[PDB]
């Protein structure tokens, strides 16, 4: 079972800083993490259900293939693009045209989360009633890494493709950022950092989430995670 | 047609190479090239046909799927390490398993080259009779882009992302090197480097190949083109 690794808090009480870190290697089976509670606490998963709203665009049709182009004077973007900005109107627009009854039904195909979308079809994700844990997302990250999601493989393919992030001759990063915004200390912002690194023949699949009161503390979310993936030989420093 | 751009000539004149690159923006019908007549010349493929081979290889289901782990105590590869790696032996079993049947039916599917494989079943690309021109690296790329050779489309997507070799914000570099070994001397070796960028919303096909007689002149044919593309500004860096 998911077991703590009391290590990792080094690198999260240098930066002062109250999250988590979920990393598996082959599979959920095999998971770490230096805060067990918060490991399976959920929060809003903001710009990270860019993961599954893409797969369920494509699934739906919506998005036509992976050479689909969403305009935003105005330049206009590629999958990979619209992943990567604050995109905001691109997935919002996706979503409203996937709409309330189809969105619903590949959540609870996925086990994403809660599975509540309540709080508008365009942005239940942002401000509405969505939640998920890293324990979750590692999960959904592991079905969708063995094209296991209920939905084509080509689609899953397409999706996994967009998120690459960082190559090396020896591994790819797959991942994918998220921040709700920064909250009061009375109810603190959450920020995200999820994926998988295929390194070799090895997989290792990661969730990083944090409390966040200040957008200066944003960096964080990438780095404290690759610290640790550096210290254990995964990816380069 | 092609159009014949006479300034990169000084990047092959600064090493003393002889060779050409093709670099064609959005498709095969916007290509310039230093040199028209070695735009068409066909030269053997060496490692280049691992691209080929590798889709071949899955739509025959001698490679299982994108998992697939090969057999090198050096450890088993992934389809990427395997791609990337001299790994002759791995290739050479998957042409095997193939067959000679099954693999003259697929060059003539993929138009490749002059499609002659005679000789050995697992040789024919690495000192045998097979040839490709730059120009038909490109065109068969821009093919592999599009999703449109004759296979599934899923085999096709998973062979373009065990291709990328760059990974930055702005895009994505798909690549492959070949060398078929330093030649003699009325016959030199020769190196490639294909590919293609997607940057953006845009996408940039490329194939270089040069003339190599001396092993210490091979990151010529990655250094020749990336100062050629990021002068266009597609890569810099």
């Amino acid at each position: 079972s998911i077991t703590e690794n009391t290590s990792w808090n080094k690198e999260f009480s240098a930066e002062a800083v109250n999250g988590v870190f979920v990393l598996c290697k082959s599979s959920s089976k095999s998971c770490a993490t230096n805060n067990l509670a918060r490991a399976s606490k959920e929060y809003l998963p903001a710009s990270t259900f860019k993961i599954p709203s893409a797969i369920i665009g494509l699934e739906t049709g919506v998005i036509k293939n992976e050479h689909q182009v969403f305009k935003w004077w105005e330049r206009d973007l590629s999958l990979r693009g619209a992943i990567q900005v604050s995109a905001v109107p691109v997935f919002q627009q996706i979503a409203r045209e996937v709409g309330e009854v189809r969105m619903q039904k590949y959540l609870k195909k996925f086990s994403y989360g809660n599975q509540n979308i309540s709080g508008g079809i365009d942005k239940f994700w942002l401000e509405g009633q969505l939640r998920i844990s890293a324990v979750n997302q590692v999960e959904f990250l592991e079905s969708l890494f063995l094209n296991k999601l209920s939905a084509s493989k080509e689609n899953q393919l397409i999706v996994k493709e967009a998120l690459v992030t960082e190559a090396a001759p020896e591994y790819l990063v797959h991942s994918k950022t998220g921040f709700s915004g920064v909250g009061t200390e009375s109810n603190p912002g959450v920020a995200w950092w999820v994926g998988w690194v295929e390194k070799g023949t090895e997989v290792y699949f990661f969730a990083f989430n944090m409390d966040i009161d200040n957008e200066n503390k944003l960096p964080l979310r990438k780095s404290i995670p690759t610290k640790i993936m550096a210290s254990e030989g995964i990816i380069g420093g």
